[PDB]
């Protein structure tokens, strides 16, 4: 079966949407897997666009089912020492902040599947801390995050000298499909909790760039990449090492790397060859992390209000593009 999972998520109405009397159009059903839309401007009923993917999560979804489905198999490939990456796709305000970030619930207990609202990201960290240190295998566990506008590379981490300056990037000599981005800050995480402070610095340095670089906010994409260092010993001298590294990547709505990541992905669906990788900043750096047939997950996040209409079947067509299944009968 396909190592590309598409799945949509469709976020509860907020509670502005609720002062403007917002009205649902989308139509949930994660047992079809299908979210269709009720389109009229005047009313209409002979018309809904329906759409079907490999997993559909509607307004009641908990974060932990959403984490369960997309992020265990691939996070699975990247401890066997692989390179994957996860995609959060939708338009500001339609949930890739909350399914990528979510909410700390600290001072509580744990175990990566009992934080309530805790994000891809942070219980990601969480489970792969538990996870190891179960196995007894010894690792290390560092990040980075870097912005993509208008083909440019921004390093978000970067204490000392961050106000504007450019990353370069260049393709490494000893891995075809990947690139050296010199300079880019990769801080290590001691202990799940450490990320919170990461996401935080980003988010600022992001603040940053908004008052700087125009519609930033609604075009930039990050890339947050975990890399994992494990290795175990077998108490004769025998030594495994395995390097794996999962791109947690935050897509701006399409309201160039975004035209180019399509390319690639439905290429990679349709076993194209020459998958266009070098055609924008974004497959270039993730190139090495779409490989071989190494799992792949694109979440497509929606908002259920009428008022989002156009948006909403905006993000629905490029899921749809990306990966292209049919819909069933009846
Ligand atoms: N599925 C959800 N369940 C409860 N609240 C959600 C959900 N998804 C998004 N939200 C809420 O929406 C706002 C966050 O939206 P955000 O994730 O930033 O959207 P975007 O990723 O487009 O920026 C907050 O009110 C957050 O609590």
């Amino acid at each position: 079966g396909k190592n590309i999972q598409v799945v949509v998520r469709c976020r509860p109405f907020n509670l502005a949407e609720r002062k403007a009397s917002a009205h649902s159009i989308v139509e949930c059903d994660p047992v079809r897997k299908e979210v269709s839309v009720r389109t009229g401007g005047l009313a209409d009923k002979s018309s809904r666009k329906t759409y079907t993917f490999d997993m559909v999560f509607g307004a009641s979804t908990k974060q932990i089912d959403v984490y369960r489905s997309v992020v265990c198999p691939i996070l699975d490939e990247v401890i066997m020492g692989y390179n994957c990456t996860i995609f959060a796709y939708g338009q500001t305000g339609t949930g890739k902040t909350f399914t990528m970030e979510g909410e700390r619930s600290p001072n509580e207990e744990y175990t990566w599947e009992e934080d309530p609202l805790a994000g891809i990201i942070p219980r990601t960290l969480h489970q792969i801390f538990e996870k190891l240190t179960d196995n007894g295998t010894e690792f290390s566990v560092k990040v980075s995050l870097l912005s993509i506008y208008n083909e440019e590379l921004f390093d978000l981490l970067n204490p000392s000298s961050d106000v504007s300056e450019r990353l370069q990037m260049f393709d490494d000599p000893r891995n075809k499909r990947g690139v050296i981005i010199k300079g880019l800050e990769e801080i290590t995480v001691h202990n799940k909790d450490e990320v919170y402070q990461i996401l935080e610095k980003g988010a600022a340095k992001r603040t940053t760039a908004a008052t700087l670089m125009n519609a930033y906010s609604s075009r930039s994409h990050s890339v947050f990449s975990v890399t994992i260092h494990m290795k175990e010993t077998t108490i004769d001298g025998e030594e495994l090492v395995k390097i794996g590294k999962l791109n947690l990547v935050d897509l701006a709505g399409s309201e160039q790397s975004l035209l180019t990541l399509g390319r690639v992905i439905t290429a990679l669906v349709e076993r194209t060859p020459h998958v266009p990788y070098r055609e924008s900043k974004l497959t270039r750096i993730l190139q090495d992390s779409l490989g071989g047939r190494t799992r792949t997950s694109i979440i497509a996040t929606i908002s259920p209000a009428s008022l989002n209409l156009e948006e909403t079947l905006s993000t629905l067509e490029y899921a749809h593009r990306a990966k292209n299944i049919l819909n069933k009968p009846e």
